[PDB]
RNA sequence: GUGCUCGCUUCGGCAGCACAUAUACUAAAAUUGGAACGAUACAGAGAAGAUUAGCAUGGCCCCUGCGCAAGGAUGACACGCAAAUUCGUGAAGCGUU
């Protein structure tokens, strides 16, 4: 279940997190660039010194728009069948009483049985 | 401007001294824009059938009223394809390591 809006992130990110591929020779050219700052502390002084290059904005935004696809098909739509005998005359009645069905469908068993074999016991 | 000068010294002038010491949104204007109902056509008053009392609520909406009264159509407006972070099953067919 649903349960948080930061597991789904987790999830998310554990996903995304494994599809990555990380690429030693960039990382150690970086590495023999920068050297005694290379492994950086909460305040050493790298803050407002790195420009990355064209290929990785340009791999960040293809992977964002990865990300916003995959956010996108969230809400899968049910299939609409016309078979069922229909109990709503607007398009958001339909909603409203499937919501009614999710919430007040397990108590309101003895009565829909009723009104199908027609109105008694 | 006025007065006093044992001022020249006449009643003409001049000299000295004293008092008196800074108005005006500066126009009788040139300009510059936003504005008077109200007439012109249109336009028609909320609450799930119809006829209807209303009291609110919110703010780059005001009007009448001295009003922290009360009115203005319940003063008007508000009416929205009301979608905000973040997914997974099972088999089935096809191609692939
Ligand atoms: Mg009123
Ligand atoms: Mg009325
Ligand atoms: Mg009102």
């Amino acid at each position: 279940g649903f349960s948080d809006y930061a597991a789904a992130q987790l999830r998310q990110y554990h996903r995304l997190t494994k599809q990555i591929k990380p690429d030693m020779e960039t990382y150690e050219r970086l590495r023999e660039k920068h050297g005694e700052e290379f492994f950086p502390t909460s305040n050493s002084l790298l803050h407002g010194t790195h420009v990355p290059s064209t290929e990785e904005i340009d791999r960040m935004v293809i992977d964002l728009e990865k990300q916003i696809e995959k956010r996108d098909k969230y809400s899968r739509r049910r299939p609409y069948n016309d078979d069922a005998d229909i109990d709503y005359i607007n398009e958001r009645n339909a909603k409203f009483n499937k919501k009614a069905e999710r919430f007040y469908g397990k108590y309101t068993a003895e009565i829909k049985q009723n009104l199908e074999r027609g109105t008694a016991v």
